[PDB]
């Protein structure tokens, strides 16, 4: 965290120039005790070139507000229309601007911190258009205190389009100013209408898209006027989604990493399977790479037929979460429950048999879908792991 | 409904406290004749915390709104930056607002809904500022009826940034105020205006969706300048799509749930194609579970060709609604007319034989495409309806 | 077109009643000379019932304004208060919007013609604001037009949110007013800003889409500064695309629409290319319901190799509009330019055969894409077809 | 670029037109010293109907423009009403964006032209607006200046729904054009709005699309809490992959283009990998044609397993940028280390064995997979090179 510090050191300095050069400009009476913050501010501005770690297209700013054409201009008492050169340090904004943007510890959303962006890109404009104001006014005899008040004042009415209209402009290099800035208020409240536009579906984004899936299935769902109890079975799954996954399918977000970091990404999410399952335990380093990124998780309510008898079902179901209990094929004896740790419906594909009875969950069970191909290219291609699949199955059986 | 009424009372208290605390504020001669109200206030609000089934980073506002800061700084009369603690009790809206949205009935939009709860917020933030620029007045013998109406009038004209001007603040504590709320109003009417630009596609959304996919194809096919008839038929079976599926394929809506909500919602739905057929009645618990999910549903317009002679459709095709005729190889004369019940094209599959008549539909027929694939595992898995099956078929023959 | 000037009469009859009541409700001394207009209005409002082809949820405006609550209000000289009730003419707004958003002849964009109902929503509330606003205004001496005028004025100065501030409320039940119809003007300018921010997007469609797909691709090729002459050519076929199709591709429009309206459509669109072909005139009335939905169009530019010699290419391109070329093993010697109407190729499939020589465009061909599998199945089912489509060929080979 | 001139020279008159007649409309006096201009302009706007390579719907307002309605209106002194009609010349705006429109050099984003479009087009129409509001003001003895400057200063009020109300409409002529240009310029300030909030998401559109792509993969991610090593790694492959194809996919944007353009911009594209690879150097004119399609670049970071020992890959990966290295199965020593230019695997298709040891990259190299078809194919098609393959892979065996 070493740059941290010099990022916010930078930005700190950045901002005090930003405000207090234009402030200057209307008063030249300033600038005689405030000169150390401005040399160790000219120092700092002109010792960042070796510290980012020569001439671009794009970085040319940075060398065009470490330039000292402040602390010289107000020395020699240009004019003023020579003496506006001194602006040129309002450019590290854009600088310190795309450094904030690559570099962030809460990973804010990129379209809110835009607009947090915009916000302060705003203000700091007000002001500057408040002291630019300032400059071009009849001299007075008022305090610098109400003096800029007044004159950041009217800057907010008119770029925030009210207009009060209790100051107004009285002289033609007055209008001319207050037609530029009227324009200048129009696009950046543009800007901003538009910035809120598009943020208020960006913030939370899971939170937005799993409210949105959910509504249309809600309002088809109660047209057709079925079952409540239905309906009710249905929002309880819904908001259980919501509160383990967050509104999430896993395929949506990693079907665009490459192969390796899917892989790490699978390891890192699913050693939880890996560390409970009974015949996973250091079962190898190679198999549960080729395993862990097929395991689908499904989700099933409290009594929902998983498997029922005489199906040609040849699929295993691990078990993550829950209870699960088997029927057989008198409907009222069940032979256990299956708790968190081991599977159900091994006696499908090695030994080539129907469903023997049926299973239903308890009362919410996260499982884990395995294709039969892929258990077909384990089984051929480890062979202890068949050995001991096929002695619990045979087990079972007894 | 037990909770309906205890919400409602919620919501009440805490509408009343958010227009009655600032209202008190500035108005310190109050707050002597409404003490049951408040003392009732404040039981319900401590009253909530064991009647809502400890500290967190999320339910906090409740305690912090629970607390009696209320009836204690009147009463000891505390100095006005030291008496501003009592709006506390404006946190307990995050929490009305959640609940509010979790606890509905209608299942309003959340769009349209979230734009109801800025209004709300808006009108009591109206109130709050009205309140707020009425306490920095200067002291004057006039009713509190037009000084408070005044007031909000006021705030109503800087929060919708329309700026009459013909009153304005005039001392400089009083600016500070104004520059201050209008910046919050330009960020509440932007806020507004993105609420409504995201809300004009929300509400009703199946009605916009079916629009937009109709039009596209409207303005293409009227384009090709193609003969008019078939643009009557085609707008007026997109019309009675409109009034039978509401602009609705099945598809879209059902490939989100799991499969046990998705086997229940089909049953909930097709149970009356479940209830006409006549070999589907009471034909078996299991089998409608395999078959009920593929059956697709095709419409057909007032005398379209179904499936012409010499052609080799294998699929059966049911009837939901609607009568339908088959001409045979003379093209004159019909067998008969198949109205809602039976099907046709069962001579297909069994019998391994092409088309031997023309068929088509007489108004508008509702059927359900069936695949050869599923058509095939059933008579394989099931003996008596394949039996039955031939049966009506070579009684068809004859 | 029996039904056009009716729903125009009644367009009109309602815009007049819309019109005029308010106008009459602040200047009682009206009425009196209109009548007849008002007794064929009456006459015109209660004739639609029986003409439109009872009481509905949805169908009750039409009751609720036909209703002769006018022409009574003012015999009787009821209260304001009282006779306000003969606003509910203003209910036939939504039946006659209804019936103009069911009926058309240009099939205007939705949201443009939203744009433009909205447009006439607010001109109409604009008038209606304009007299209640002149309704409560103290007594006096001038004429009904600059009374008018000054209110409506006031009014389109407020629903635009400009406020300049000559003319402002001075009692309080014209402030009421006035923040009443702030906040209505807030709503209905917001409504407007998100209708235009949808609508930018919705008016010519193809028009933007084509415009948007063509952008991405041109940005990226010119980031990797490929050839300008490669440049120049997608560009010159992009816009060909834009003149030929406008920017469309069949299977984005047709694959909405069921099985037999897109069999009419393709029939309609590709009757052309039905008509020119030399096996194709009258080959018969099921051949091509089976191939034309097939044929995909293939777009190539002037000078392209369309299948190199050497090649395993099993498919057949017909000919729409374009002269073709062959260039033999020799690279020098030309067969003939092939133009439209015939096709090459067709030495692929049934001769089992590689390509025997290159064969290029000239200008700018439309192709119809025909895949192998199509064309064996029409071969094994058609014989006369296959007969005479190796009898070309075999003469080809002479 | 011979007109590109000519373009430049017809929208500097047609701006020099739309700025010059209102303003000579309100002041007559001019026009006496502007002849030759005038003169110039004319014979400029007749001459481009023969340069532009008749009657149109939509080339109408060339000729309406052409003609030479001005130099004549002031020359007859005309009435205003019926002066009018000078106007004509603003037709040729529409002319004018339409050919900026379809001539570009550096190729505008759609949506910012459209709003530079709109600015110029609300800057012109300001311009003529406040000219229109100085014609009807009644006379008085000012500069020019002063009474345009104000106009101009009132017009940018209004239309920007601002509204200070220092200087209003006091005449009901004037009242009705306030009315007008108020409705007006709430249209233009509700297209600018949308126009901005549209553009948010336009400009850069890959740099907006990346970010929006990386943005849910992180902070799913991150909600996850998975190893913070694992997030600066796919942080790095991310930033990565922006600095070298800007966050592209290459058939995100080739699945578009037809077949030949296709292959030359894939022929354009991976030339380099063409003239580095030593099989590839000259191997083929057609051979390049089949390959050049398939190979899907694929990223790999600083240590991870390309391919692992045991496995059964059966594709080739080739070498574009980056040092791998192999490690044998003591997982001690290395072979060597394979830079850019040559491949692995070549030795799991032709010889039918498995992974003979581990594959790692070293910093991030930049690969080519090929899939086993295709490669099957080219060895079935390709003798030479096959025998090439075999006898590199026949060395490295020794
Ligand atoms: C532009 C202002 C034009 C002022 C013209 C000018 O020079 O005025 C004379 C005196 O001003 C003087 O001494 C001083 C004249 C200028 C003093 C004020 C300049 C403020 C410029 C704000 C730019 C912000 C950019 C964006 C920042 C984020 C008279
Ligand atoms: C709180 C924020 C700062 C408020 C500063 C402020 O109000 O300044 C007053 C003086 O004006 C001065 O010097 C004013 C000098 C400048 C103060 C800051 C002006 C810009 C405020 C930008 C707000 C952005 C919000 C987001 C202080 O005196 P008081 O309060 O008794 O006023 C009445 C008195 O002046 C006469 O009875
Ligand atoms: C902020 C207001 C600043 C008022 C400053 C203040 O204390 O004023 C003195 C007297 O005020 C007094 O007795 C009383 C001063 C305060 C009285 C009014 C406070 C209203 C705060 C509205 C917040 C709404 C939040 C959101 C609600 C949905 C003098
Ligand atoms: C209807 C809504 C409430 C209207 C309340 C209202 O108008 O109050 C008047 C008095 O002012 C008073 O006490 C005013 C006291 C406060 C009343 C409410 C003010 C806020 C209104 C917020 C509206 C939001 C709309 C969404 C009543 O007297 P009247 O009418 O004869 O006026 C003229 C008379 O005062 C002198 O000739
Ligand atoms: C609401 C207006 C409230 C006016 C209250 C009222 O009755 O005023 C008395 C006299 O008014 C009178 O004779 C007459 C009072 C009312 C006269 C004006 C009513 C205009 C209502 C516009 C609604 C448009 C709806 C949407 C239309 C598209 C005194
Ligand atoms: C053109 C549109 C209609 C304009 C109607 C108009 O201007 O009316 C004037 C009179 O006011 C009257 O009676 C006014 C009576 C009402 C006229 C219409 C008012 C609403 C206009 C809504 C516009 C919407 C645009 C979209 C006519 O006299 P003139 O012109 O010489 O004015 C000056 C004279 O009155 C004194 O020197
Ligand atoms: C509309 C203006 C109505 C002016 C009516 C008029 O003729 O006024 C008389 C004198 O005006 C006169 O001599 C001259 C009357 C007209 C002079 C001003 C006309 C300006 C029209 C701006 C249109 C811009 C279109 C879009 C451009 C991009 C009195
Ligand atoms: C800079 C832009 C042009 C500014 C032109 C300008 O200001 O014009 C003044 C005169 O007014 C005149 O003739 C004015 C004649 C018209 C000048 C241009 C008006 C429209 C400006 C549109 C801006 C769009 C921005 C985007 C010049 O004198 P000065 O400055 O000393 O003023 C005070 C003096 O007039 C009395 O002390
Ligand atoms: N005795 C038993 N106790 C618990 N589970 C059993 C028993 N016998 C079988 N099962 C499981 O119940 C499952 C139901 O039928 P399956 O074919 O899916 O596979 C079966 C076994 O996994
Ligand atoms: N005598 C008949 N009466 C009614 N329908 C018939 C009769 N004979 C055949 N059909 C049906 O007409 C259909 C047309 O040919 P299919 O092969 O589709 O299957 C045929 C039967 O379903």
């Amino acid at each position: 965290t070493y740059t941290l510090v010099w990022k916010v050191w930078i930005l700190a300095v950045t901002l005090y120039f930003a405000i207090r050069i234009p402030l200057t400009l209307v008063f030249p009476s300033l600038f005689s005790p405030l000169l150390p913050l401005d040399i160790l501010a000219s120092l700092a501005l002109i010792a960042d070139i070796p510290l980012d770690l020569l001439l671009a297209p794009s970085r040319l700013p940075d060398l065009l507000a470490a330039l000292p054409l402040d602390l010289l201009v107000f020395a020699l008492h240009l004019p003023s229309p020579l003496s506006l050169l001194s602006l040129v340090r309002l450019l590290k904004l854009i600088s310190v601007q795309r450094s904030a943007t690559r570099i962030l510890s809460y990973r804010i959303n990129p379209a809110l911190l835009r607009l947090l962006s915009l916000v302060g890109f705003i203000l700091l404009a007000a002001h500057g258009i408040a002291c630019g104001w300032m400059s071009l006014q009849p001299p007075s005899e008022n305090p610098a205190g109400t003096r800029y008040l007044s004159a950041f004042y009217w800057t907010i009415t008119t770029l925030t389009t009210i207009g009060y209209g209790d100051i107004t402009p009285s002289t033609p290099t007055q209008t001319v100013y207050t037609i530029v800035i009227e324009l200048l208020g129009a696009a950046m409240y543009g800007l901003v209408i538009g910035n809120i536009a598009s943020l208020v579906s960006k913030l939370d984004a899971a939170k937005l898209l799993h409210r949105e899936r959910v509504e249309r299935v809600t309002a088809f769902l109660s047209y057709k006027r079925i079952s409540p109890e239905l309906q009710r079975r249905i929002i309880e799954y819904f908001d259980y989604l919501w509160e383990t996954r967050r509104g999430y399918e896993e395929r949506e977000v990693l079907k665009e990493l490459p192969h390796p970091l899917r892989l790490a990404v699978a390891m890192e999410i699913h050693g939880d399977v890996i560390e409970k399952v009974p015949l996973f335990k250091g079962a190898g380093e190679e198999f549960i790479r080729d395993i862990i990124l097929h395991l689908e998780p499904v989700i099933y309510g409290p009594g929902e037929y998983i498997i029922r008898a005489g199906e040609m079902g040849s699929d295993v179901y691990f078990i993550n979460r829950g209870s699960v209990e088997v029927l057989s094929a008198d409907e009222k004896t069940r032979y256990a429950i299956l708790s968190e740790g081991q599977f159900f419906g091994e006696m499908a594909l090695i030994l080539r048999a129907p469903r023997t009875a049926t299973v239903r969950a308890r009362a919410f069970c996260d499982l884990y879908r395995l294709d039969k191909e892929t258990f077909d290219r384990i089984l051929s291609r480890y062979p202890e792991i068949a050995a001991q699949i096929q002695e619990l199955a045979v087990r079972r059986k007894e």
